[PDB]
């Protein structure tokens, strides 16, 4: 089998991408946030603290026929940035771009922090990260991808985000019309529970490139690129008046500036991404200063090739016995 569906920004500066999963007898459908850096599928629902839903779509279980409380199980997980949600656990049908998985762990939030209730495009999360991250209790479950891998063409799923425009989430083959030239793969540890692999380096705008190795994870649900402060200030020199701002929270530019590419390394293949990839806009409705795109990892205790990076490439989870990454200019 295979599965492919369209994931679509929730905001005009790519804060996030949301895809339509359906869940439950009849459907159900809900906006999810697919995240490679976590395993847990969780969604708002009709257990949601109720002045803690806002306008959200809720995952009603009682109107599943297929839905089955998970009884004694429960969840708790917290987000990059400080976020968080926990709840009671079902199992009921979920299906992806018509890829169809029975018997999923679908966690119900009971509780939700306050950054969730104020964004009402996103309604939960679906973790594709290894299952070993999973926090469900005192029964780890297996994310939609390790219960779907069995029945697959092949045991992948590839993510090609796009920039300020829709992309595709695909499950189960590599679709050779969405990429140009070769896909470059790299090797995985799975130790940390995520898509952990080696950058061979990086440049600056049209400048030299620098052999070195960066390692870090592949991330979905982490919106911006966070990598060692020593490269991050490589980049930022390179752009008049950027400085990194505590008040602020990172690297800020002047709103004038038009921004230098960067490139990441796999193996000896290069991607690379655009300036105007890296401009978050204004820090503040009518500001001036603008925030960027490329943030210091350091106090995060690893480096996230998060959306910035990912959008730039057509990327493959390859979830085989030993696990790779691929990437792909596009």
């Amino acid at each position: 089998s295979t599965g492919s569906a369209t994931t679509t920004p929730i905001d005009s500066l790519d804060d996030a991408y949301i895809t339509p999963v359906q869940i439950g007898t009849p459907a159900q459908t809900l906006n999810l946030d697919f995240d490679t850096g976590s395993s847990d599928l969780w969604v708002f629902s009709s257990e949601t603290t109720a002045s803690e839903v806002d306008g959200q779509t809720i995952y009603t279980p009682s109107k599943s026929t297929t839905a089955k409380l998970l009884s004694g199980a429960t969840w708790s997980i917290s987000y990059g940035d400080g976020s968080s949600s926990s709840g009671d656990v079902y199992t009921d049908t979920v299906s992806v771009g018509g890829l169809t998985v029975t018997g999923q762990a679908v966690e119900s939030a009971k509780k939700v922090s306050s950054s969730f209730t104020e964004d009402s495009t996103i309604d939960g999360l679906l973790g594709l990260a290894f299952s070993t991250l999973n926090t469900v209790s005192p029964t780890q479950q297996k994310t939609f991808f390790d219960n779907a891998k069995a029945s697959l063409d092949s045991p992948v799923f590839t993510a090609d985000l796009g920039y300020h425009a829709p992309g595709t989430y695909n499950f189960g083959f590599i679709d050779t019309t969405a990429y140009t030239g070769s896909i470059t793969y790299t090797a995985v540890s799975t130790k940390q529970g995520f898509w952990e692999w080696t950058s061979t380096g990086y440049a600056v705008g049209s400048g030299t490139f620098k052999s070195t190795s960066i390692d870090g994870i592949a991330d979905t649900g982490t919106t911006l690129l966070y990598l060692p402060a020593t490269v991050v200030s490589a980049y930022w020199a390179q752009v008049s008046g950027a400085k990194s701002s505590s008040s602020v929270g990172g690297y800020v530019f002047p709103c004038s500036a038009t921004l230098p590419s960067f490139t990441f390394g796999v193996g000896s293949a290069r991607i690379v991404i655009p300036g105007d990839y890296i401009d978050f806009g204004p820090i503040s409705t009518g500001s001036s200063s603008c925030f960027g795109g490329i943030q210091s990892s350091a106090g995060i205790g690893i480096n996230i090739f998060g959306d910035v990076a990912l959008k730039a490439a057509f990327v493959v989870f390859n979830g085989a016995t030993t696990p790779t990454l691929g990437f792909a200019s596009k």
